[PDB]
């Protein structure tokens, strides 16, 4: 086949938390969260928490955003995989391309988006476990792929 | 870390290389491009299509996606299909199908998981069953293991 290149650094958490910002100190790379490889990301339950990474993107370009995720118990809300950035318009409109997960079995989802001609800020890929239940969230194999 | 597209010449950037043209009704042309320099045009006036064999892995999750548009109002549809037999007693047959009838560039996708054993080599079919004068443009057909 033909490779489609993934822009995400340490996308399977195989290098632990390398390259991922940890915003609430609620992240750990652990084998119980692995979908592939030896590790996955666990975001601990009880409060909204997550992390992310800044990823410069090309203008006028289509990307696939995808991930595998599961909660270890039924959540009240969701785990969201997001690409977010400001536009370079009068208001600096903030735009988010969002995948929502609430499943308790490993589930893959993806969306596609096309970037604007100019960016108002550097795109960020955020992994945001907004659910506040005691459910733990596992996520692994994150993709941000051109084409 | 990377996706591998199982579709050969998925953006038609190498013309009709690696694609079968079943009704001699296909061309790779600039007006049919959604991305890059070329896209596939399936000519109107009769049902027609093309495809290729695709060597999928068993017990594996795949995403099928494509962009398409008719260049004029169609009567029927354009279908993108992954199809194969299972390896059970009677080689059961499944088709994973995206249907298009839009006149603006439109992206559609689906997810499927492959069986433990295949009864036949999977096929990717691009089938423009529409019989109107409308030409069909398709580009960036991909099939990725995730
Ligand atoms: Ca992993
Ligand atoms: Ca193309």
């Amino acid at each position: 086949g033909s490779h489609m290149v993934n822009m995400v650094s340490n996308p399977g958490f195989e290098d632990g938390l390398d390259s991922w910002q940890d915003w609430q100190q609620d992240m750990s790379a652990v084998p119980e969260a692995a979908h592939n490889g030896a590790l996955g990301l666990k975001i601990g339950g009880g409060k909204a928490a997550g992390g992310g990474q800044d990823i410069p993107l090309k203008p006028n370009t289509t990307y696939i955003l995808g991930a595998w995720a599961k909660f270890d118990s039924k959540p009240a809300g969701t785990f969201d995989v997001v690409v977010q950035y400001h536009l370079k318009d009068a208001n600096n409109t903030y735009v988010q391309h969002i995948l929502n997960f609430n499943e308790t079995d490993w589930t893959y989802k993806q969306l596609l988006f096309t970037t604007p001609d100019v960016f108002g800020s550097t795109p960020q890929l955020a992994l945001w476990k907004g659910d506040t239940s005691k459910a733990n969230l596992y996520v692994d194999d994150v993709y941000l792929v051109e084409v």
